[PDB]
């Protein structure tokens, strides 16, 4: 499709069976899901942000289904406000910024 | 143009006759420069993002030049190592997330 940006492009994925909003953010390089127990090991990083640096679980090899699209990558896990998903995974998708 | 997010989307644009280089980010509500003075008044405005909230300072008016497209709009200035383009000015230059 052809979203605009007058409000925040939001789009639902489904991440283990649950079907849930996230923010297709171009300035984002990886994927911060917001707090869920996601079945497999995980392993710490600290990612940076504008207000500060957050500690988050990273997960590898994790399928998501963004619009029907079944695609793989790495989600990290942390307090997060918004579900944000990064170029990472929409680049799985096609998505691209055009003006 | 058309913009693939394998590489972060960086734009030359032009503020203040200098030439830096952005991140155009749809994540974000707002566009947020590094650290500088701007010929106009400023007041204070608090953000929040990944982390928490941060003060930055608020500039109206001011005549960027996104890729060939001259536009004037509100501006923050503040503590960040990327400059962020955001939604505001986004829609001013007709930008959309296709896929
Ligand atoms: C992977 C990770 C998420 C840590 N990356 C970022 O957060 C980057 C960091 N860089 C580089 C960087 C900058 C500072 C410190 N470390 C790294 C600058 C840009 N942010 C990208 C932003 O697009 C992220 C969004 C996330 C968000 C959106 C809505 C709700 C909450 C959080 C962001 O912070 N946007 C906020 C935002 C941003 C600008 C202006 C106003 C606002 C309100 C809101 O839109």
């Amino acid at each position: 499709p052809q979203i605009t940006l007058w409000q925040r492009p939001v789009v639902t994925i489904k991440i283990g069976g649950q079907l849930m909003e996230a923010l297709i953010d171009t300035g984002a390089d990886d994927t911060v899901l917001e707090e869920m127990d996601l079945p497999g090991r995980w392993k710490p990083k600290i990612i940076g942000g504008i207000g500060g640096f957050v500690k988050v679980r990273q997960y590898d090899q994790i399928p998501i289904e963004i619009c029907g699209h079944k695609v793989i990558g790495t989600v990290l896990v942390g307090p997060t406000p918004t579900n944000i998903i990064g170029r990472n995974l929409l680049t799985q998708i096609g998505c691209t910024l055009n003006f």
